[PDB]
């Protein structure tokens, strides 16, 4: 063609050839339990669906040509239960990791970013860094049976005894949505709110260069879009009344692409059952802009 997209980067036969390897988690129990909306499970195919159709390779608005750089995609966790699920989730991405390369997680529940982490945590042993982009902390208990859900996933990471807390970043967190005591329990545990107020007074870039000053090496990045506002990104899990725009998360992306300490992305909770055009659409176009940014890394 004369133009072409995201799709022509797949040209990768084998996986291990792969810049970037995309896995999906095509599950939503986990926000089902935390008392959400049903639909994530979807979001993995309402991605692939514009990955397909979306992102010049070569943007001369931005001035980048991504078209060197080989895409590969993993497919789908494949599992009959959340917890094996989850356990496959975790060893996929730590193979990925191990051999140098960037897993790039599109799910599904935010109860993924669990076994993301831990992934994290043995490929780089007492040394890894984190940034939860959402409104909400996603500190909560599990529940009574020990089932853990879309809101516990980095109260889980926080009692590793291989992480610390200082390189824990909650980044656009909202008061509103968020406890006393989740936030008492970050506080507690040495880590950072940057909350959305915060990120909008220092423009989001700038804010997120912050976090990752704090992170350090070996940051995973992980994305909940119910951090968006949900004039621009209705179609999730938890629609947010005020959050970050599109343009916000497209440039964050675009950073975390071109940092070279950020060894993995995640990103949570788009809901096709809630709207299923243009938040996938929102949802690509964050991946594209990550992609753009990698091409960029030294
Ligand atoms: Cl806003």
């Amino acid at each position: 063609t004369d133009d072409p997209r995201l799709l022509s980067l797949f040209s990768a036969q084998r996986e291990e050839d792969a810049d970037i390897v995309i896995i999906g988690f095509p599950y939503d129990e986990g926000c089902v339990r935390n008392g959400g909306r049903a639909g994530a499970k979807k979001g993995p195919a309402a991605f692939r669906f514009f990955l397909q159709r979306l992102g010049s390779v070569n943007n001369l608005e931005l001035n980048v040509d991504a078209s060197h750089l080989k895409l590969y995609d993993a497919g789908d966790i494949t599992a009959s239960t959340l917890e094996e699920a989850h356990e496959k989730l975790e060893s996929k991405v730590f193979t990925v990791l191990a051999r140098g390369a960037f897993p790039f997680v599109i799910g599904g529940g935010n109860d993924q970013s669990a076994p993301n982490g831990r992934a994290m945590l043995r490929a780089f042993p007492g040394d890894v860094g984190v940034i939860n982009v959402d409104s909400h902390l996603d500190v909560r208990p599990p529940l009574q049976d020990g089932r853990v859900h879309s809101g516990t996933p980095f109260r889980q990471l926080l009692e590793e005894s291989s992480f610390s807390g200082k390189r824990f970043v909650e980044f656009a967190c909202q008061g509103s949505q968020c406890g006393a005591l989740h936030a008492q329990y970050v506080r507690d545990h040495q880590g950072h709110l940057m909350w959305l107020s915060e990120v909008r007074k220092k423009g989001a870039v700038a804010a997120l260069e912050d976090a990752f000053g704090l992170t350090g090496k070996n940051t995973f990045f992980s994305f909940d879009v119910d951090s968006l506002k949900s004039s621009d990104m209705p179609g999730v899990s938890c629609p947010a009344a005020v959050g970050l725009s599109a343009q916000e998360a497209f440039d964050m992306c675009f950073l975390a692409g071109k940092t070279p300490t950020v060894m993995m992305m995640d990103m949570s909770e788009l809901n096709p059952l809630v709207e299923e055009y243009r938040s996938p659409r929102v949802a690509v176009y964050m991946f594209y802009h990550f992609v753009l940014g990698f091409a960029t890394r030294p």
